[PDB]
């Protein structure tokens, strides 16, 4: 009795006869493993393999495994994208098994009632894609990248250019389909909705595995307009325009977004400030807009085109500049190494404090780190933080992003450092009772939850209360529930109650 040929006999006998199992043996293994391992990072000789990957395309697939790494003992990650910041949907310290969900992701529009089914490997990109085909002033609130996998999104949250209009991903959420530990295929309706709560937001890896989304589309305007503009004066005339969009930004209508970007530029040297914006209007309101709120930033109409949601969204991404059929595509940007954590921001940052951040950027080489700013107002001031499991609603004036992306192997040390120099320079003007930070840029800094470890409880709470609120509570509560034996965990992942606090 071995678990690797255990494993494969328990799933033939649940399931006879694609291929829907692969191994170390199997030609396509190793590149099935890499496809999707977006973060180089986690591309080593070194890195544990899984002693079986399934790619189901069935819900009947996803309860086998379910069913078999239960009996035979081994430890289930689920890889939808593949986007994990940490590589957690791909690499397990115990014996395991990725179910790589690529194979199901069948996406459903019903074009009247304004929804769709989504299964579990579609990914953002796809899911823009078809429905724009559908109606060119429909689409769905979600994240920046084509490639994100929404298994790991929507479960996660997840959000972009609609957030301020719509919020996040898993606010639009309607139905899915849930697969728990003892194999059952749950709906909505026989979920229950503290799970149903659960799944929108407080990561499906800690409670099963996710199938299908229902999700309800949402209206877009056929044309919104788009500057992005070029910044890289002196530092302190740049901090100049920092300092007024971080006190505005959040305040414009609904029908404005306005971001901000900050890189080095001019390879052996100067920081770069871009600033960009999604407006839900025309060119000319646009402007005068701006002329009005923001003279200082000096757009003219030169400046902007207006655009189709679709183009918008491509503007928007991963991509150099170019038809609009990449979004299908699973392999288009470039995969880096990459390091990212991010901030929420209450108050406004000190003029003072920013220049020594941008400071920064000049410690690495040119183009590696970045700093991406995303306004926080509009809808976000009235959904409960409560709703869902994602609880950074009222009174944020905007995240703040730092990443870093490089190519090579050694170089890694160096530069995951630089991100956690940066993070703990910035620790006084960030938010602070607790230090919030977001469950879909997981940074197992907060705290590792062990395999090898007895499950203090308080201890999750630690890092359980940064990406959750209050919220976190009424988390333990479901895990606990719904598994009690902790079957579905990670390295960070909501421990269950010990038995003698039941
Ligand atoms: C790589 C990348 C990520 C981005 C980018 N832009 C984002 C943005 O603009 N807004 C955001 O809110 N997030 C952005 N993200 C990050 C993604 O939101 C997170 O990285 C997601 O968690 C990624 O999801 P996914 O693409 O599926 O990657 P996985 O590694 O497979 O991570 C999934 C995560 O959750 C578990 N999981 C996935 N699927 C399921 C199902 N069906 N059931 C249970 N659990 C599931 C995995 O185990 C893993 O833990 C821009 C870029 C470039
Ligand atoms: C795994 O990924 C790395 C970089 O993408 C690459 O060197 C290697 O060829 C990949 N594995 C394959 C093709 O089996
Ligand atoms: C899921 O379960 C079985 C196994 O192949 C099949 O009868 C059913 O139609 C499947 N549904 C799909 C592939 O949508
Ligand atoms: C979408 O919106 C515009 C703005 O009113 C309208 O003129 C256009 O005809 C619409 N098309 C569809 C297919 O909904
Ligand atoms: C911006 O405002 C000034 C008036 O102070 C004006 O001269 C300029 O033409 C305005 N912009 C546009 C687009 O008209
Ligand atoms: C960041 O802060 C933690 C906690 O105080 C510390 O252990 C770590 O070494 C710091 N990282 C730096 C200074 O780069
Ligand atoms: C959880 O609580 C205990 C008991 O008071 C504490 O001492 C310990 O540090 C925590 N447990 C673990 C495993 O870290």
């Amino acid at each position: 009795a071995n678990p690797r040929e255990n494993f494969l006999k328990c799933f033939s006998k649940h399931i006879p006869n694609p291929k829907l199992v692969y191994t170390q043996h199997d030609q396509l293994y190793m590149s099935i493993l890499n496809s999707t391992i977006q973060n180089l990072r986690f591309i080593s000789d070194t890195t544990p393999k899984p002693l079986v990957i399934v790619t189901p395309s069935n819900n009947s697939h996803i309860q086998a495994t379910i069913l078999c790494s239960k009996k035979v003992g081994l430890q289930i990650r689920t890889r939808s994208g593949g986007h994990d910041a940490e590589g957690m949907s791909y690499i397990s310290q115990v014996p395991f098994v990725v179910v790589d969900l690529r194979n199901m992701h069948s996406i459903k529009i019903d074009v009247h009632s304004q929804t769709a089914w989504v299964e579990a490997g579609a990914t953002l990109g796809e899911v823009y894609y078809w429905i724009n085909e559908k109606n060119e002033n429909l689409s769905f609130p979600g994240g920046y990248c084509p490639t994100v996998g929404v298994g790991g999104h929507f479960s996660g949250g997840g959000y972009g250019a609609l957030m301020r209009n719509y919020g996040l991903a898993a606010d639009n959420i309607i139905d899915a389909h849930l697969v728990n530990v003892d194999g059952k295929v749950l709906d909505r309706k026989s979920m229950g909705e503290d799970l149903f709560w659960a799944i929108r937001g407080g990561g499906g890896e800690n409670f099963g595995i996710i199938a299908a989304w229902k999700i309800k589309l949402v209206a877009v305007p056929s044309k919104s307009t788009i500057f992005s503009v070029k910044k890289n004066m002196e530092i302190h005339g740049l901090v100049k325009l920092f300092n007024k969009w971080q006190n505005i930004a959040y305040k414009y209508d609904k029908d404005l977004v306005l971001m901000t970007h900050f890189i080095t530029k001019n390879i052996t040297t100067t920081v770069h400030g871009y600033f960009s914006s999604i407006f839900h209007g025309g060119v000319d309101s646009l402007v005068d807009l701006m002329n009005k709120s923001f003279p200082e930033l000096g757009i003219k109409k030169t400046d902007c085109k207006e655009f189709s949601w679709i183009d918008t969204t491509i503007f928007y991404s991963g991509v150099v500049n170019f038809k609009k059929e990449i979004l299908l595509d699973r392999s288009a940007g470039k995969k880096t190494a990459f390091s990212i954590k991010l901030d929420y921001v209450k108050k406004p940052i000190p003029e003072t404090a920013m220049v020594k951040i941008l400071e920064k950027l000049y410690e690495e080489d040119v183009g590696a780190g970045m700093y991406v700013l995303y306004p926080y107002g509009g809808i976000m001031e009235e959904i409960s933080e409560s709703a869902i499991p994602f609880p950074h609603r009222a009174g944020i004036m905007y995240e703040l992003w730092y990443t870093a992306s490089w190519e090579k192997q050694e170089d890694n040390e160096k530069h995951i450092n630089w991100v956690r120099s940066v993070y703990n320079f910035t620790t006084p003007y960030v938010s602070q009772n607790p230090r919030l930070a977001y469950l879909n840029y997981r940074d197992l800094d907060l705290g590792k939850t062990n395999h090898a470890s007895p499950n203090n409880y308080t201890q999750a709470r630690i890092w359980g209360e940064k990406y959750f609120g209050k919220n976190f509570n009424r988390l333990v509560k479901v895990k606990t529930k719904v598994d009690p034996n902790n079957f579905f965990r990670n390295e960070q992942s909501i421990p269950p109650l010990p038995p003698h606090h039941h």
